[PDB]
This record gives structure tokens, C-alpha cells and sequence, in this order.
């Protein structure tokens, strides 16, 4: 049962923002544009993966509207503060969705990434992207992950779990939610 309470001012989801925040903050100048967070996903992410140009094309556009949907624009340097704004209204417009039954822009992106890999992923490939995006490099981190949450019977990790999971830890700092990236995001 998927939280929908947003907890905007606890200091939990503001650090695990910050956090991933100060990670794509690769210069450490306080700053960050839709430029950097692109090259990662598509000359970074992407290209390590071997995905095909389709596969690296719309994913790259799904990264495009779900940092977009955060006040992200090409050429825009943000600061923190903005960001963590822009956060609080992608949060915002993607429970709403969820409530809807619309797709959210964070299934759009799972659904992206899980087509690199592929409608699941192994817990080897998760260790790979992990050490890829640098999201969790940590391989126990990884298999906390896998051990967080339900995975099906062949042991694999499906899009829709990974989905209502982000959903918890990125919008709601949902309970059940804490500790999906082991100790690697706090
Ligand atoms: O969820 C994810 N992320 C969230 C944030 C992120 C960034 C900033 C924040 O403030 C909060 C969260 N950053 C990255 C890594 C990344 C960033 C930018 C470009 C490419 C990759 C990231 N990778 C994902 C991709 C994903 C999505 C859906 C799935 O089902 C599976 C995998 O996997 O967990």
C-alpha cells in the first residue's frame, strides 16, 4: 500500500535530495544543468550499457521530461534550493498521476532502463547499472536492494515493484521504502 503523504520538510527526504544532488554535482560548484544530467544518462549510462540507439534515444527523453518535471532545463544552472523546489512539485504532479492510474514519469524511466536490460532485471544486471550510473557501486548495497524488495520467483526484480518502491523513496519518504539502496542513498 503506496504511501501518497508527501513529507516535503523533513529533513530525511531534504538530505536524500541533497544527496543526489551533491552526486550529479560531479564539479562541486553548488550547481547543475539539464546538460550534465543528459550526458550522464545518454554518453555515461547509456553507452556503458551497450543499449541500442532507440533504446538510448528514449530513455534519454524520459531522463528529459523527468528532470524537466523538476524545474531542469538545458542551459539553466540550479542551485540547490530551486531544485529541491522543483522536487516538491514533481512529487506533487507525479502522486497525483499514480492516483490516476496515469503513467508516472519515474515508470516511463524504469521502463526505459529495464528495456536496456532486457520485463525484469537480474540482480547482476542491478549491480551493473548500480556501478554504472554510480547510484550504488556498493555490490551489498545492491543485493540489499534485492533483499528490500519482492522480487518474483526466478529471483528478479520487476519494473512495477522498482516503480511503487521509487515512488516511496523519492516522493514520499514512504516507511516501507527506507533502506532500498541499502546504506548507498540515505
Ligand atoms: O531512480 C533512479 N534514479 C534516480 C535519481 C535521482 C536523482 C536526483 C534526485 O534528486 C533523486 C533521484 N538518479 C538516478 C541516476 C541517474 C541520474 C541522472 C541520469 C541518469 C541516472 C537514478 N537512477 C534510477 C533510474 C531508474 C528509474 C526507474 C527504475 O525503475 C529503475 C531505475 O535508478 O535507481
Amino acid at each position: 500500500a503506496v504511501k501518497l503523504k508527501t513529507d516535503f520538510d523533513n529533513p530525511r527526504w531534504i538530505k536524500r535530495h541533497k544527496h543526489m544532488f551533491d552526486f550529479l554535482d560531479i564539479n562541486g560548484n553548488g550547481k547543475i544543468t539539464l546538460d550534465e544530467i543528459v550526458s550522464k544518462a545518454s554518453d555515461d549510462i547509456c553507452a556503458k550499457l551497450e543499449a541500442t540507439p532507440e533504446q538510448t534515444k528514449r530513455h534519454q527523453v524520459c531522463v528529459e521530461a523527468f528532470f524537466r518535471g523538476c524545474g531542469m532545463e538545458y542551459g539553466k544552472e540550479i542551485a540547490f534550493p530551486q531544485y529541491l523546489d522543483g522536487w516538491k512539485q514533481l512529487a506533487t504532479s507525479e502522486l497525483k498521476k499514480w492516483a490516476r492510474n496515469e503513467p508516472t514519469l519515474i515508470r516511463e524511466w524504469g521502463d526505459a532502463v529495464f528495456d536496456i536490460f532486457d520485463g525484469t532485471i537480474t540482480l547482476d544486471e542491478w549491480k551493473a547499472y548500480g556501478k554504472i550510473s554510480g547510484i550504488s557501486p556498493s555490490q551489498e548495497d545492491c543485493e540489499a536492494t534485492f533483499r528490500h524488495c519482492d522480487l518474483d520467483n526466478s529471483g528478479d526484480l520487476d519494473v512495477d515493484e522498482m516503480t511503487r518502491q521509487h515512488l516511496g523513496f523519492w516522493y514520499t519518504l514512504d516507511p516501507e521504502a527506507d533502506g532500498l539502496y541499502g546504506n548507498g542513498v540515505p
